[PDB]
């Protein structure tokens, strides 16, 4: 087995994914239960995490839809100091980001485990700073929640960002 340039393996506990192979590990806690960070030092809006909490579900399924979770998991969006309505007529409408648009969701079953992940566009309260696309992928197993979150801005995203963000988290698997 000889070493990937671009994307490598990395196993956790009870985990395993694919991180960007130039991006590096990240000291920041950013999140409740984070066992993994690591970001794009050139751009650290390019950035991944791993978390693994307590849960009394069974499944992800139990927190409903896809869409359910994210609204369960929103403080993963921003950091606003208030719960707020958006301007959306539909779909993500309130939360602790200023503005999330839902670009996709899908389901998918990985050896016979059930996996969420959705995407979604998010901005600040200054739109001066860029919008990010943040990618979340999750599931429960042992009475823990697991979640991988990748995320890039805008621009980069078409620059490249945007396969190591949905290969981190389409590759997340837990044992
Ligand atoms: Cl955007
Ligand atoms: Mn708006
Ligand atoms: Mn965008």
């Amino acid at each position: 087995p000889k070493k990937n340039t671009e994307f490598m393996p990395y196993n956790g506990d009870g985990f395993k994914l694919l991180v960007p192979s130039k991006w590096n590990p990240s000291k920041e806690k950013e999140f409740p239960g984070q066992v993994l960070r690591y970001e794009d030092n050139f751009d650290a809006t390019s950035n991944l995490s791993v978390l693994v909490q307590p849960t009394d579900k069974k499944s992800i399924t139990d927190f409903g839809s896809p869409e359910d979770f994210l609204s369960q998991v929103d403080y993963l969006l921003g950091k606003q100091a208030y719960f707020g309505k958006t301007d959306s007529e539909g779909g993500f409408d309130s939360g602790v980001v200023a503005s999330a648009n839902v670009l996709e969701s899908s389901t998918p079953v990985v050896d016979g485990k059930q996996y969420y992940s959705i995407t979604v566009l998010t901005r600040t309260a200054d739109g001066d700073e860029g919008g990010k696309h943040q990618v979340i992928a999750a599931t429960v197993k042992d009475g823990k929640l697991y979640i991988c979150k990748a995320q890039a801005g805008d621009k980069r995203w078409f620059k490249g960002a945007k396969k190591f963000v949905e290969s981190a988290t389409s590759s997340f698997s837990v044992a």
